[PDB]
């Protein structure tokens, strides 16, 4: 009854219970799925947020700017799953852009420094976290990263939608890497989600009203900003056998929105 | 505990063992669906072919230029899964192009009246299978149409290309109607496989240049997918179908899926 | 000094002034070329519209459902610019969609007849009229048809938005045939423009929907649109049938102000 | 009777006359325009490169990783063109990537100051370019860079390709800001041309062979007049629609499967 029953997972990117990591890792526990879980500075309120999944799961740091916790991280997942047992799935849903890279600020202001950090973070380690996993990934195995579509500028995203660009082009270069191991590498773009981070993006919230109010109607199924199940499932459903033929790629999660003009 | 179970289900398109749709029929059955299948000219000989799935299945006769068939089948499927029973899916895994149209024959030699069948039959009726049955699916339910990636030219395929383009267009508006059934509708892109169709263009009248063109395109896809392509094994397109059946891509609509090893990411 | 000096040049789709097809013939003759036109049914009234071009064309009937009008159209062009003499451009600006599959007419419900004649006009009729005149032009020389983004979904424009969809496949086949003349083949993706078949999109609402894309096109353009100025479109043409954009076939260049490229 | 005929353009990019800023240049100044040259790293060498163009230009040291040089820049394009006469055009002709990116060099094994370093020269640039020179172009005025197709992935291009998808991220973005100038903001996706950095990346004619065939119009590495044509036709009036875009100039090879 499980999709993604007895499969080992990794799940990156938890910071509160809105996350969409942490629905991610809920609804994979409630389908089977044996997770581990990394998180980044505060561990602390992390362990805690994630006490409240359905299910235990090893909690390990990972900064993904820090080459130690990278190089120590496939190791310290060894022992947390058991020597002898390697991932089925890796979830990279980790991203960051300093204040400068959007909003109002302008977007030619962002100093490339900050910009760099950005792009270190959200696109860069999708390819590090790969480096250090796949050495521990079974044959026929999974990595999905999160997208948010950059095929067109619009407000307020500002740099974060170069980021995403990057991340897209680090996809496909991944799936090359990925597929010698028999694993695949894809991208699930979701509409926009109230979390944390959409909380940290903000004249900007006008134009980000306007943004989710687009979605929705856009979209032929309709879209709710409020519930991050139908992205998780989506994310599953890639961890699973049934996409087993998809890779280097992404699929879109978002209502339908991207395939409607008005 | 099966991925489709409970869902009834129409699949379109058998004409073989061979065929996407035979494979797609055979796995939502192995998943807990229950099929109603359609099949077009040969319903005797397709009588036979489903036959060899592992459940029972009503097989309606449908031909998508029939105006009657169409005005009728939503009445017959009705009948067949029993009244105030609806479906939650729909498989459309359906193509016709004339030889005019395909192969060694020069791309300008097509009549439109050739041109013009095989969109019909190719495109179009995605529409109309869309009509005639979204009177009677559920909410939550999916439409499902087969695609071959048409967004760049290539030898051969040639006015099957701008049918596919065609069904892609078509697939984003069906989307808009479906919507209001709570329905999804997207399309699969498969890689080459070998069914009655494929092996038609390639053994077609090539033997000729067309010929190593055809087999030099099908070779390139397993080298470019990044986990490799076989021609000859139609079950990862089958899944990927029964995925978008299921209820784990709820937010996709409107949108084609690559079942293609990921050779389309890929330009070397 | 012109931009298409000494280029002959055929001209389809004018129908009235303000069509796409008469300012490129005008922006094409002020930049040198000498021009065929070809006009569908009404031909005395197309004559008295293109008199209002700055020059003389010869103009052809051509109905492109009409085989024996491109049996022909080879010859007769020939006629009109002389011996020894042949094309180095071709301008498709030809569109048709019945009402039916259009506006506020729900899409399942228009017949496939309909949509068939639709298709034919719109995105056949580009391949049939390189099958004409590819025998008869100069390598180096350029084809050129009209678009409008098919690659979303969107109110009113149904079924054209299909037939655009198959016109761009068409466009990248076309391609490959105008290539063996050394002929390009592309498309230009124009922004709204009002024109006569713009007019007959809605009826009498679909006219709402459509005052809001192209409220929303100024909008989302970041250089602005104004769909009351051809010229742009035009000059963006004239563009392609030059010899400055002498690597690009099988293509589409959008002529839409941005818009195509921006969310909001 | 010339195409860019009294238009102001700034050239980026020239380092050898195989460059195809070289090139653009030298159409540019064929069609009437009247250019000022930026020139990176071995500017004495340049110098006596650009004295192989038809007319005579003044070249302008910039190293878009050096804010002083960008500080300066605008001042000292001014002080070139003679105050009172701004830009009509830019071209952004600018890429680099460390060796660890690119070739048979493992994907894995670049490190991010390598990655970083690429996508500051290759992406980041043109914006601090644009940033740069906005406010000295006129409105009808052209920006122009330079793309490699980049929406798959494939042997060797490795980090660059991802330099390329965020420049053509960047320049959607560019050309927000560029609008406001009634300035348009486009890039040139190229085929392969046999360049300096080109050489760098490592069968070199058994690439020439793939993409003349996939064109439709067949395609000459040795050749980059076509490009430049391109580029020249961004810079003029007769592409007075198109912004935030992308141009091929690769003779249609990325429309076409084989
Ligand atoms: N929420 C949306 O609408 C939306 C839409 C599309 C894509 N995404 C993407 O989904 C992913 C998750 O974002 P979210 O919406 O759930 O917000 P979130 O704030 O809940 O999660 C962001 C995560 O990035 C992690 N992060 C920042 N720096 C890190 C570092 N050095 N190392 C490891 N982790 C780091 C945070 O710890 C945090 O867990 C991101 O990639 C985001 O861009 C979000
Ligand atoms: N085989 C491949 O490699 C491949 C790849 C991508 C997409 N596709 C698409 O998959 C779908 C199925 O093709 P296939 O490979 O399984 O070959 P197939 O020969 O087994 O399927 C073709 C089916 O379409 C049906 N058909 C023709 N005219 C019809 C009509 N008037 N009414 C109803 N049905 C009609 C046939 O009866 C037949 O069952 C097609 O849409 C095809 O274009 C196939
Ligand atoms: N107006 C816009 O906003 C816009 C935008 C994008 C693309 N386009 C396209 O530009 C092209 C020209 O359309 P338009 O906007 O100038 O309007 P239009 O009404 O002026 O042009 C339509 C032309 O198509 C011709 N036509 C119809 N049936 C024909 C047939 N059998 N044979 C020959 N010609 C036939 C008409 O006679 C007419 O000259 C079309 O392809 C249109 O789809 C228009
Ligand atoms: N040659 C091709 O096949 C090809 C194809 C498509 C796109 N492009 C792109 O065209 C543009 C020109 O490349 P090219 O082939 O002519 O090679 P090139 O080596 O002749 O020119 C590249 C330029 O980058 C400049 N560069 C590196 N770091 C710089 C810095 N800090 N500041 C300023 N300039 C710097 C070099 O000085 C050099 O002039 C590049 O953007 C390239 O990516 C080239
Ligand atoms: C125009 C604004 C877009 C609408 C909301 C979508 C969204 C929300 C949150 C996202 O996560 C981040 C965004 C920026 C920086 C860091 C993260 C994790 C994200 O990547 C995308
Ligand atoms: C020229 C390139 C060779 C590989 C093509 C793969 C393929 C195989 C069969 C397909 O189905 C049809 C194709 C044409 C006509 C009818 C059908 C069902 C189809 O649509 C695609
Ligand atoms: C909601 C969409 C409204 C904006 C569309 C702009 C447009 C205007 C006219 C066009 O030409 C035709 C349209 C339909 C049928 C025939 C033609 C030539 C055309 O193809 C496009
Ligand atoms: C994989 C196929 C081979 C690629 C050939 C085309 C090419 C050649 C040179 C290019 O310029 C650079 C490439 C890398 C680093 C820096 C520059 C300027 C460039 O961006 C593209
Ligand atoms: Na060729």
């Amino acid at each position: 009854t499980g999709l993604l029953d007895g499969k080992r997972i990794l799940v990156s990117g938890i910071i509160t219970d809105s996350s969409i990591a942490f629905h991610i890792a809920r609804v994979a526990q409630e389908q089977g799925a044996q997770l581990v879980l990394t998180g980044f500075d505060r561990l602390r309120l992390i362990q805690r947020i994630t006490d409240r999944l359905p299910a235990k799961a090893p909690l390990l740091e990972l900064d993904v700017q820090n080459e130690e916790h990278l190089a120590s991280l496939a190791g310290r997942v060894t022992e947390a799953i058991g020597a002898g047992n390697k991932l089925d799935g890796v979830v990279h849903s980790i991203g960051f852009m300093p204040q400068t890279g959007m909003g109002i600020n302008p977007f030619f202001d962002a100093p490339y420094a900050d910009v760099s950090k950005g792009i270190h973070i959200s696109a860069y380690s999708y390819a590090s976290m790969a480096k250090a996993l796949l050495p521990i990934m079974n044959p026929g195995g999974s990595i999905v990263g999160m997208d948010f579509d950059p095929s067109r500028a619009m407000p307020a995203y500002n740099w974060m939608t170069v980021a995403k660009s990057a991340l897209e082009s680090v996809n496909r270069f991944v799936a090359r890497e990925a597929g010698k191991y028999g694993v695949r590498s894809n991208l699930v773009a979701a509409g926009p989600i109230r979390t944390l981070a959409m909380s940290a993006i903000a004249e900007a919230g006008a134009q980000i009203q306007l943004l989710e109010e687009g979605w929705d109607q856009r979209a032929p199924i309709g879209w709710n900003m409020k519930d991050a199940t139908p992205v998780a499932k989506t994310v599953c459903a890639l961890l699973s056998d049934w996409l087993p033929a998809t890779t280097g790629d992404i699929i879109y999660a978002d209502g339908g929105a991207h395939t409607q003009l008005l």
